[PDB]
C-alpha cells in the first residue's frame, strides 16, 4: 500500500511546488501518489538533483482518485473510423495524393480517432518510422485502454538493435521526430528542455534519434497535459504554445486582446542547476480552447527549406517546432515571418506548405468563439444526470454522440435532427468546396508537365508555382482541419473561393503560355 | 407420391454408387428421390447406357429433408447492395476502368450478392452474354427462391432463334464461355466431361456454344457442390480444383503437407463406355474451405495469350479452364508456368493478369487459416438456439450479421462492437492502400501515351510494360479479393506496397525518358 | 480548499486510528477529508477530549475521489 | 456467490478502470453482469425464465398461504 511522505521535507528544497501545491485542491494529495523520490532526498542538495525521482506519467496515477474522467478518457468510439486514409474518394481528400505529392503525408494520412490511440498511432502510420512499429497483431488496434497503460504494452519493434530511421516496408516513409511526440504524450515532460533546445539537462531535443526517444515514451495525451498535478489547476505544458501566447506576446486570443487577458497564461519556468529548463502556462480560466490548442494547431514539427534560398532547415533549428498561431489569411505571412516552406511539390516544383489540423485558429473570430463557447462546450461536455455529481466528461469526441449537451442545451429553438442538420449543411457545401479545389488544383497541376515540355519559360512556370502557393494553402487548411468547415464556415467559404480563384488563375496562365508555345 | 425403387437393381451395374450410398448417411434415401431411371433400367447394360435416367439437379430435391439448409441458403441478404459497378469512385476499384482498360471487366464488374443470383448474376450481367438474357422485368432481381426453381423461370432471350454470342446492347461484351458456368452452377455435372475436355459422352464442353449451354441451366450452387448425393459425405465436384489438388500432386493446402495429408481430396472418376468421364474429390473432412475453393479462387475460364509469343491460347486449350492454386506472391511465376496472361491493356499495350476473387489463396498462411479456422466458420457457422436441433447456417455471408458465432464465441475477449472494429481497422487500411496503388497506377498508365508520342523507345515502353504487369498483379489481386485484405492483411499490405512500388519506378523511368526526348 | 493537517499529530493521541490509517489504502488520506479537528487540536490531550472535532458523514466525503461509486450508488 | 455478485456487480468495460458497481438493484438490469458471465449456458431471456419460475411459484404458494390464514383467521 502506499505510504505518504513528507511533503515538507519536499518544500524545503521545492518552493515552486510548495506554492502550487499547498494552494490548489491537490493540497492534501501526498507526492507518493506520483513520485518515487526516497533515494532522490538521501542524494539531493538544494541545487543538485542527485538521485532522479521516479515520476508516474502514466493516466493511471490521476485514475484512482478520478475514475470517472479516467474511464471516460479511455473510452474508444468506434464510430470514429480507425485506420481510415484521408486520400480516397469517401474520406476527406479525394484528391490528395496528386496535390500532396512530394510530401511524407502521401505514405498514409488516416482521420483521427480516439484519443487513447494518439501515441500508438503516431508509431504504427506508414509515414512515420519507415514501418518499424506495429501493433503485435492486427487484434491490438481496438485497445485503448492497453494503448493508454503503455504504448510497447501492445506495439512492437522490427529492430530492436537499431536506432536509426529506416524503411522496414517498402511504402512507409521516416517523417517522425522528437517535435511530433510532443503532441502525443508528455511523458518526456521532465526530459526536454523547452522547445527542444539542446540542454544539458535534457536526455531528449529536436536532434535527438526518434526511435530511441520513442521507446522511451509510453502514454497518451498525459492527464496532466491540462491539469498541473500539483495545484490541479487548468494549464498547458507544450512548449509551441507557450512560445507563440507568451515568449511571441500573441496572447490566448490574439485576435482580442480584452479576452486575451481574461484568459490569458503565465509561464512559469522550472530550472536546472539553475539554468531554465522546461515551462509550463498557466491558465486563468479553465479554457478548453487554449488546452486543446497544445496539439489541434497548424505546427512546424519537422525539417523544411527556407523561402528565400530554399536552403534546408533542420531539426536542429528552432523553426521545426514552432506554432504559427495564425489563422489561415494570416499564414502565408506567417509563414513568410519565419522564412519557411514545408516541401516542394513533386509535380509542380511549388515550394509549399504543409497544413496541420489548424483547429484553434480556425475557431477564432468564428460565431461560436465570439460567443465565449471553447472546445469542450461541444466536445467534451458536462454529463447530465437524473442523480449524480456532475463531472466533466473526457471523451473528446464528435457533438453528435451527445447533442443534447453538445448543442441543444445552449440551442433550444431546435431538435436533434435540425442541430444534425444545420452542422450537415455546413460541412456539404464546405466538402463540395474542397472537392473544387482539388479539381483545379489537380488541373493546374496537371498543366506543370506539358508547360515544361512544350518549353514554358521558367518565369511563368515560377508565376505558376507562386500561385500554387496560395491555391495550395487555402485549400489545404480545410482537408487538414477536421470540422469540414463547422468551425468556422464563412472563413472555410472565403479561404475555399480564394483556392478555386488562385487555381483557376494558373491553370490560365499555364494554357496560354503552353499554347503560345504550340503556335511559335 | 414417390415410389421407392430396388436400388439393388441399380446396384447390379453401379458399384461405386453402391459402395458410396450404402455407407454413408444416405443409405436409407432411395433413387427416386432423385432419379427417374425407369426406361433407364429397361434399356441399360452393364456398360451402355440405354435410355438415359432423369437426374434433379434442384436444390428442392434436398429441401424436403433439409428445409432448415435449403431455406437458409436462399435466403437473400438485402443488405448486399445488388448490381453494384465496382467501378466507382464508392466501390472497391474508383479507377477500375482506366486499370482494366482492353479487358472485358470494363463492360460491366458488380459487387457479389447473394448465392441465390449466381446463375441469374452471370447470365445478365453486361459483359457476359452481349446483353441477350435479362431478368423478364425488374422486378425479378429481388427473387431468390424464384432464381434457385431455375434461372428461366426469372430470364428472357432476347433471341431463342439463333445461339451465337453477340451484342444486342451497344455497350456489353461476350466474355461468356462454358467453363464459366462451373462457377454458377453443376446442372451439366453428367454433360460435362473432366475439365470441359472434348469428350464423346459430354453434351457440353469448353468449346460449345455458350448460349447454348445456357438454356440447359438452371440451379445455382447446387446443394452437391459439397455434399455427395449418394454418400452424403463431404465432395468437391469442381474440375478445375481437383485438378490443382490432385492430378498436378499440389495438396488442399498447398503451403502445408500436414494439413494437406490431413484434409485431403480423394478423387473419384466415373466413367461413360469404360472411358474416365468426370470426376469428384471426396474430402478426408467438411473442409469448407475446399468446399468454398470451388469458386473463390484466382483461375482462368476464357480465352487468353501466351506470355512467349503473344499467341491465342483459345477455349479448345486445357489452360481456358485452370485453377492457378497459387498466392499472390507465387502468382505471376503460376501465370509463366503455363505461359499464359489475360489482356493487353488498352493504352499501356502491357501483357496483363486478371485476377478473381482470390479468397482461398489468399485465406493460405493467414494467422485464421493456420488457427484452424475455415470460411464456415465465419461465413456460414452453426446456428445457435436456447432451444433446437443445431444445424449449419448455409447462408454465405459477412459475418456482420451474425457476429456472436461468426467472432466472438472464439474471440470472448471482445464486444461486438471491438470486433467490427478491427474488421474495418483492416478494410479502411487495405482499401487506402488499394487507392494509392490506383492512383499510381492511372498515374503510370497515362504517361503512355506522352512516352509513345514523345517517341520513347519500345525498349523503354517494354520496361514500362513489364513493370505494369507487377503493378497490375498486386494491385488487382485486392480489388478483385473480396475481404479488402481482411483475409490476410499483412499480406495485402506487402502486395499493395510492391504494387505502388512497381508503379512508381514505371512512373519515374517513363518521365525521365520524355523528359530525355524533350530535351534532345 | 482543503488544507492538510498534521496527521502524525493527531496519532500522538490517536493510535488506534493510527494503526488502522497507515496500513490500509487511506494511508495518503489526509483528516481533514473528513474530520474539522483545528480547535480540538487546540484544546485536547490524550485524556481530554477538549473541543469536540467534527466528522463529516456525508457520503460527498468519499465522492471527492470515489466519484463513480458515488454516482453509481446515487442513481 | 455473495448479494454484490448480482446486485452490485463489477461493471465490465470495453475500455477502462473496472470498479464495484454500487447501484444495489435487481440483477434484471445487469444480466450479463450478474447472471450470465456465470452462466453461460443462458441467455438473458432463459436466465430470466429461470428466475420468474421460482418467483412464480413460490408468489402461488404466498398466496396460497394467506388463503388459508385468511380462512383460519375468520
Ligand atoms: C535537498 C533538496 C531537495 C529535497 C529535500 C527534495 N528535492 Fe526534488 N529536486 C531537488 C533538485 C535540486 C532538483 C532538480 C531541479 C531543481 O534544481 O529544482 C529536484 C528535482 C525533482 C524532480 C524532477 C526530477 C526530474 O526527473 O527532473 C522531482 C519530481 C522532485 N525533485 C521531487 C521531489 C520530492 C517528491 C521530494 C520530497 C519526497 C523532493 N523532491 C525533495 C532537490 C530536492
Ligand atoms: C497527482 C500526481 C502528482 C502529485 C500528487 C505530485 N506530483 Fe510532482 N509532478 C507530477 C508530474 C506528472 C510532473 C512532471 C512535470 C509536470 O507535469 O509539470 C511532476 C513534476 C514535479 C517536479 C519537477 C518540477 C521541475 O523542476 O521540473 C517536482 C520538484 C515535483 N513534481 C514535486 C512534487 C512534490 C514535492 C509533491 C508532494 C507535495 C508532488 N510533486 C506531488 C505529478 C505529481
Ligand atoms: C489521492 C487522490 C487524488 C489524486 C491521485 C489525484 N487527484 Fe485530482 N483531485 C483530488 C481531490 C481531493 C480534488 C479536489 C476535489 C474538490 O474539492 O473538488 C482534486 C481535484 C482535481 C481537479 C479539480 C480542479 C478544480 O479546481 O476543480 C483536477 C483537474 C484534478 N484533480 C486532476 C488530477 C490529475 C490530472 C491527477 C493525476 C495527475 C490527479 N488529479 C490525481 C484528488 C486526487
Ligand atoms: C502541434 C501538435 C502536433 C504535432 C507536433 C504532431 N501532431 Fe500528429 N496529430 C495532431 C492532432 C491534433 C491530430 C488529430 C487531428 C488530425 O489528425 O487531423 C494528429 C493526428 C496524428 C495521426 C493520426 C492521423 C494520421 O495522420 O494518420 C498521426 C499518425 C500523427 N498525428 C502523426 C504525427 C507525426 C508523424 C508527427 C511529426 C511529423 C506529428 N503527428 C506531429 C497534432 C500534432
Ligand atoms: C485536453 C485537456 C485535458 C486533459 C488532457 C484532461 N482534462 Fe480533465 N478537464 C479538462 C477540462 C476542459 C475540464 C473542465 C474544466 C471546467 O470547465 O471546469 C476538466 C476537468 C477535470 C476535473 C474536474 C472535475 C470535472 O470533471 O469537471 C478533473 C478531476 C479532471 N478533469 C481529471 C482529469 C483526468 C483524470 C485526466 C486524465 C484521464 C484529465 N482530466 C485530462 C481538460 C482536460
Ligand atoms: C439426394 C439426391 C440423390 C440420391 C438419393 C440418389 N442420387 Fe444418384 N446422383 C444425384 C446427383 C445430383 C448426380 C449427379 C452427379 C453427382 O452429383 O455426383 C447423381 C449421379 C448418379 C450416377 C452417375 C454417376 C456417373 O456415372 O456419373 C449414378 C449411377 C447414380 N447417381 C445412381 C444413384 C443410385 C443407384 C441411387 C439409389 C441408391 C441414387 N443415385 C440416389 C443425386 C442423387
Ligand atoms: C428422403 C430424405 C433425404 C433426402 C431427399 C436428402 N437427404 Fe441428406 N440426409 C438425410 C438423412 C436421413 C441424413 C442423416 C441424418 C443424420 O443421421 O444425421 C442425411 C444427411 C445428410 C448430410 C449429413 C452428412 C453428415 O455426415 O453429417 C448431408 C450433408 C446431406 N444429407 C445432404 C443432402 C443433399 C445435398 C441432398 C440433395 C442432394 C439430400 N441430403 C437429400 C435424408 C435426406
Ligand atoms: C399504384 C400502383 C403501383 C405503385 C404505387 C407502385 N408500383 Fe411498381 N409496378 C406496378 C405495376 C402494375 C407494375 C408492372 C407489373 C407487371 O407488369 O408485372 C410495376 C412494376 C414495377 C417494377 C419493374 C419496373 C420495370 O421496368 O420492369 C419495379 C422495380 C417496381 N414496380 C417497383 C416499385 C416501387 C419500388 C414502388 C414504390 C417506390 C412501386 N413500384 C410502386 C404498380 C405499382
Ligand atoms: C473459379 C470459379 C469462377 C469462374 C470460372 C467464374 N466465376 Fe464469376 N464468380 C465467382 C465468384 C467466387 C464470384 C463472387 C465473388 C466476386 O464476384 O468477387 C463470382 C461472381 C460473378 C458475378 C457477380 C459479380 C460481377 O462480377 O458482376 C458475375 C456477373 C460473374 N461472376 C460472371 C462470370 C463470368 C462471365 C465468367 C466466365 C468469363 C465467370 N463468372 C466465371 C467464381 C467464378
Ligand atoms: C459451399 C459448399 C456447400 C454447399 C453448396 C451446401 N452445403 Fe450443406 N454443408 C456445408 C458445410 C461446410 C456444412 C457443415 C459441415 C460440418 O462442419 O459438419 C454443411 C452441412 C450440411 C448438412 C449437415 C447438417 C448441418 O446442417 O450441419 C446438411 C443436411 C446440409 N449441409 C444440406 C445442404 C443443402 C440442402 C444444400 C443445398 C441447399 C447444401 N447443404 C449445400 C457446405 C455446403
Ligand atoms: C474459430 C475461432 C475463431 C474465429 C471464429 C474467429 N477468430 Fe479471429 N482469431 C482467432 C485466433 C486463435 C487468432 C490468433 C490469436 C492469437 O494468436 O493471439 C485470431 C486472430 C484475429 C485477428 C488478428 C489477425 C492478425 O493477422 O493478427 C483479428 C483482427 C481477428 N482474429 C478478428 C476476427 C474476426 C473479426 C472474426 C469474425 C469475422 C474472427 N476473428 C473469428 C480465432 C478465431
Ligand atoms: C475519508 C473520511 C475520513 C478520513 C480521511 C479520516 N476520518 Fe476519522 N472518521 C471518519 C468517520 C466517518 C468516523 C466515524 C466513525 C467510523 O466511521 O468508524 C471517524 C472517526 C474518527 C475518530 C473517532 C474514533 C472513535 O473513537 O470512535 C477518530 C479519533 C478519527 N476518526 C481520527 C482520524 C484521523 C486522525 C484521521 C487522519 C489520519 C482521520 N480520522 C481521517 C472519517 C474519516
Ligand atoms: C483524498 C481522496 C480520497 C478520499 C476523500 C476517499 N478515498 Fe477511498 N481511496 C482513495 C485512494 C487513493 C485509494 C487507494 C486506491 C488504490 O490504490 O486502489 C482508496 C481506496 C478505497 C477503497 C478500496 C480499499 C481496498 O482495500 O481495496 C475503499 C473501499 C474506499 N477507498 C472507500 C472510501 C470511503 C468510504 C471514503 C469516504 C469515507 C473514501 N474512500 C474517501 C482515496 C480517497
Ligand atoms: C452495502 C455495503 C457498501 C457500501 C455502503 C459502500 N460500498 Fe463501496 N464497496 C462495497 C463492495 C461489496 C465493494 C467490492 C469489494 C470487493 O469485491 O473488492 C466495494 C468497493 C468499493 C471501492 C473499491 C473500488 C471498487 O469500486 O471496487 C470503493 C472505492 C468504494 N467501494 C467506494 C464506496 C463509496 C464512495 C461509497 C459511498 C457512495 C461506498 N463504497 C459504499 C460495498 C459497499
Ligand atoms: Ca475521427
Ligand atoms: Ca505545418
Ligand atoms: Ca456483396
Ligand atoms: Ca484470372
Ligand atoms: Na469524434
Ligand atoms: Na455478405
Amino acid at each position: 500500500n502506499l505510504k505518504p511522505v513528507d511533503a515538507m521535507q519536499c518544500f524545503d528544497c521545492h518552493t515552486q511546488i510548495e506554492d502550487m501545491h499547498t494552494v490548489g485542491k491537490h493540497a492534501t494529495v501526498n507526492c507518493v501518489h506520483c513520485h518515487d523520490a526516497t533515494e532522490h532526498v538521501e542524494t539531493a542538495s538544494s541545487r543538485r538533483m542527485g538521485e532522479r525521482p521516479v515520476t508516474r506519467m502514466d493516466l493511471e496515477a490521476c485514475a484512482t482518485c478520478h475514475t470517472a474522467q479516467f474511464n471516460s478518457f479511455v473510452e474508444v468510439r468506434h464510430e470514429s473510423h480507425p485506420r481510415l486514409e484521408k486520400a480516397t474518394p469517401t474520406s476527406r481528400s479525394p484528391m490528395f495524393d496528386k496535390l500532396i505529392a512530394g510530401h511524407g503525408f502521401a505514405f498514409e494520412h488516416a482521420e483521427p480517432r480516439s484519443h487513447a490511440f494518439m501515441l500508438v498511432d503516431h508509431f504504427v502510420v506508414d509515414r512515420a518510422y519507415g514501418g518499424r512499429f506495429q501493433f503485435k497483431n492486427w487484434q491490438k488496434v481496438t485497445d485503448g485502454m492497453g494503448a493508454v497503460r503503455g504504448a510497447w504494452t501492445v506495439l512492437t519493434d522490427a529492430d530492436p538493435e537499431s536506432s536509426d530511421q529506416r524503411r522496414f516496408l517498402s511504402q512507409t516513409a521516416t517523417a517522425a521526430n522528437p517535435v511530433c511526440l510532443n503532441c502525443k504524450t508528455q511523458d518526456h515532460i521532465l526530459d526536454w528542455a523547452y522547445m527542444g533546445d539542446e540542454h544539458e539537462a535534457a536526455k531528449w531535443s529536436r536532434t535527438s534519434e526518434v526511435v530511441e526517444f520513442a521507446r522511451d515514451l509510453n502514454h497518451p495525451l498525459n492527464c496532466f497535459m491540462c491539469h498541473d498535478p500539483h495545484s490541479a489547476g487548468p494549464r498547458v505544458v507544450r512548449d509551441g504554445l507557450i512560445n507563440a501566447v507568451v515568449d511571441r506576446g500573441l496572447g490566448t486570443y490574439p485576435h482580442d486582446p480584452v479576452k486575451s487577458e481574461q484568459q490569458g497564461m503565465t509561464k512559469v519556468t522550472f530550472q536546472r542547476g539553475r539554468e531554465d529548463f522546461r515551462a509550463i502556462g498557466l491558465l486563468d480560466t479553465a479554457d478548453s480552447n487554449v488546452m486543446c490548442a497544445q496539439c489541434h494547431v497548424e505546427y512546424n514539427c519537422n525539417p523544411g527549406y527556407q523561402l528565400s534560398d530554399g536552403s534546408r532547415v533542420g531539426m536542429d533549428d528552432r523553426r521545426a517546432n514552432h506554432f504559427f498561431w495564425a489563422n489561415v489569411f494570416d499564414y502565408k505571412e506567417a509563414a513568410q515571418e519565419i522564412d519557411f516552406f514545408d516541401f516542394r511539390h513533386a509535380t509542380t516544383g511549388a515550394a509549399l506548405p504543409k497544413l496541420q489540423h489548424p483547429e484553434a485558429e480556425t475557431f477564432w473570430g468564428s460565431v461560436h468563439e465570439r460567443n465565449g463557447v471553447a472546445c469542450a462546450d461541444c466536445h467534451m461536455p458536462k454529463v447530465q444526470l437524473e442523480n449524480g455529481k456532475v463531472y466533466t466528461s473526457h471523451s473528446q469526441r464528435t457533438p453528435r454522440d451527445m447533442m443534447g449537451q453538445a448543442c441543444l442545451n445552449c440551442h433550444a429553438e431546435w431538435t436533434e435532427d435540425q442541430a444534425l442538420y444545420a452542422i450537415d449543411y455546413i460541412k456539404n457545401y464546405t466538402h463540395g468546396k474542397i472537392v473544387k479545389s482539388e479539381y483545379w488544383l489537380a488541373k493546374m497541376i496537371d498543366l506543370f508537365p506539358v508547360a515544361k515540355r512544350a518549353g514554358v519559360s521558367e518565369d511563368v512556370l515560377n508565376q505558376a508555382r507562386e500561385l500554387h502557393y496560395d491555391a495550395h494553402l487555402y485549400w489545404e487548411w480545410w482537408t487538414a482541419e477536421n470540422s469540414v468547415g463547422f468551425h468556422n464556415p464563412d472563413q472555410a467559404r472565403e479561404s475555399l473561393m480564394t483556392s478555386i480563384s488562385k487555381s483557376k488563375e494558373a491553370v490560365s496562365l499555364l494554357n496560354d503560355a503552353i499554347d503560345a508555345q504550340v503556335a511559335s
